[PDB]
C-alpha cells in the first residue's frame, strides 16, 4: 500500500516542491547550507529527531523505537559546478551550478520515505537512521560522516541513485562488487644524466600496458598517467579496478620501482599522495541484495528488478559499504527513446514521476529489513 501512499497528492506534490526548491538552489560540497536547513525543517515538521551537524552540513534522522536494530538509508546533498542547459520554470537560479546527478531527487525521495515510515513508526521493529550526506562529488563526505561516527551500531545501509541508464521505474542492482574502486599514485624518479627521462617514458608506457579489458566486466583495470613534469621526474596518475584493487596498486608500484632500477634510477612511490587514500570498490552485500530484489519485485512486479552491470563510476557510498553491510541500487528514469540526458550533463532532468518509486522502495526496504531481522 505504501506505493499508493507515496503517489498520493499529499506526499507526491510535497516531494515535488521540495525537489524543485533544491533544484533552484544547488549547493556544492560542504556548502549545502540551505539544503541542510530545508531537510532539518522537514524532519521537524514530520517529525523526526535528528543529529546535526555531521560533516558540517550533514544530518542524521531517526524513526522507530529509538533502540537497535538500526538500519540506515542514505541520500547525498551536493550539486555540481555545471551551468544548467535545461530551460524550465525550476532551472537553477544559481549560475554555474546545477543538480546534474539527481542529488536533489535523492534528498527528496529520502524525505518521502521518512514521511511514509513515520506514518508507520510504531510498527517498526527497531530504528531507521536517515543519513543526509554532504559532499559526495569530491568523494570525502561519506568518509567524513564515518569519521564522526555515523555508522556506529548500524547493521546495514541502503542507498539509491537515479539513473538515465536504466528504464523508468525499474530498479537495478547486483551482488558483490558493483562500482569500481579508485586510487591515485605519485612517483618521483631520480638518477642514482638522461636516465630519469628514459626511465620515465619507459614507466609511462609500461603503466599504460596495465590497462586491461577482457570479456568479464569485473576484470577491467585502468591505469592512467595524468601528470609528468632534468634532475628528477614526478609521475602521477590514477588507477581503477572492481576486483584485485590492492594487487593493482602493488603492480603499479612494482612497475615504477623495477623500471626505475633497470634505468639506474631511484624511485619513491606514494599510493596515498597528500593523504589521498584510495576509495575501495563499492560492494553490495549479497544478503541485502537478495532482500532488495524481493522488496522490489513485491512492490513493483516481477519485471521491475533488473540485474545491473558493473560500473566504472565514482561513488563515495563505497566508504559506508566497506565498514558495514551496504546496498547501493540504481533507480531508472530513462524513456523509450533515450531522451533523458546522462548524469553530469547540462541537460540532465529528473522524471519527477519516479520520486514516489524511490520513496516506497526506501520505506519498504527498511521495513522488510527490520521484519526479517526480527524473524
Amino acid at each position: 500500500k505504501l506505493l499508493e501512499f507515496a503517489k498520493s497528492p499529499e506526499v507526491f506534490d510535497w516531494m515535488v516542491k521540495i525537489r524543485r526548491k533544491i533544484h533552484e538552489n544547488p549547493e556544492l560540497g560542504y556548502e549545502e547550507l540551505e539544503t541542510s536547513k530545508l531537510i532539518r525543517s522537514e524532519l521537524e515538521l514530520i517529525g523526526i529527531k535528528y543529529r546535526y551537524p555531521v560533516a558540517i552540513t550533514g544530518v542524521i534522522g531517526y524513526i522507530g523505537t529509538g533502540e537497535p536494530p538500526f538500519v540506515a538509508l542514505r541520500a547525498d546533498m551536493d550539486a555540481l559546478p555545471i551551468q544548467e542547459g535545461v530551460e524550465w520554470e525550476h532551472k537553477s537560479k544559481i549560475a554555474g551550478k546545477m543538480h546534474a546527478c539527481g542529488h536533489d531527487g535523492h534528498v527528496t525521495m529520502l524525505l518521502g520515505a521518512a514521511k511514509i515510515l513515520h506514518e508507520h513508526r510504531h510498527h517498526l521493529q527497531g530504528t531507521v537512521v536517515l543519513i543526509f550526506q554532504p559532499a559526495e562529488e569530491g568523494l570525502s563526505g561519506a568518509k567524513k560522516m564515518r569519521e564522526e561516527g555515523a555508522l556506529k551500531n548500524v547493521e546495514a545501509i541502503f542507498g539509491i541513485h537515479l539513473s538515465a541508464r536504466i528504464p523508468f521505474g525499474k530498479a537495478a542492482s547486483r551482488a558483490g562488487s558493483f562500482l569500481a574502486g579508485a586510487g591515485v599514485f605519485e612517483a618521483v624518479i631520480t638518477g642514482k644524466t638522461i636516465d630519469p627521462v628514459v626511465a620515465a617514458s619507459s614507466i609511462v608506457l609500461s603503466l599504460q600496458q596495465l590497462v586491461s579489458r577482457e570479456t568479464d566486466p569485473l576484470d577491467s583495470k585502468v591505469v592512467t598517467v595524468s601528470k609528468v613534469n632534468p634532475d628528477s621526474i614526478t609521475i602521477g596518475g590514477t588507477l581503477r579496478a572492481f576486483t584485485g584493487f590492492t594487487q593493482l596498486q602493488q603492480r603499479v608500484k612494482e612497475v615504477i620501482t623495477k623500471q626505475a632500477a633497470v634505468h639506474r634510477c631511484n624511485a619513491s612511490v606514494n599510493l596515498t599522495p597528500n593523504g589521498r587514500e584510495p576509495m575501495p570498490p563499492t560492494v553490495n552485500n549479497k544478503d541485502l541484495y537478495k532482500q532488495f530484489k524481493k522488496v522490489v519485485r513485491d512492490l513493483l512486479g516481477q519485471e521491475a528488478f533488473v540485474e545491473a552491470a558493473p560500473v566504472m563510476g565514482s561513488e563515495d557510498f563505497s566508504y559506508f559499504a566497506e565498514t558495514i553491510p551496504g546496498h547501493f541500487s540504481l533507480l531508472g528514469m530513462q524513456d523509450e527513446t533515450n531522451g533523458y540526458a546522462s548524469s553530469h550533463s547540462p541537460l540532465y532532468r529528473i522524471n519527477e514521476d519516479v520520486l514516489p518509486y524511490g520513496a516506497a522502495i526506501h520505506a519498504s526496504m527498511a521495513v522488510q529489513y527490520l521484519k526479517e531481522k526480527a524473524s
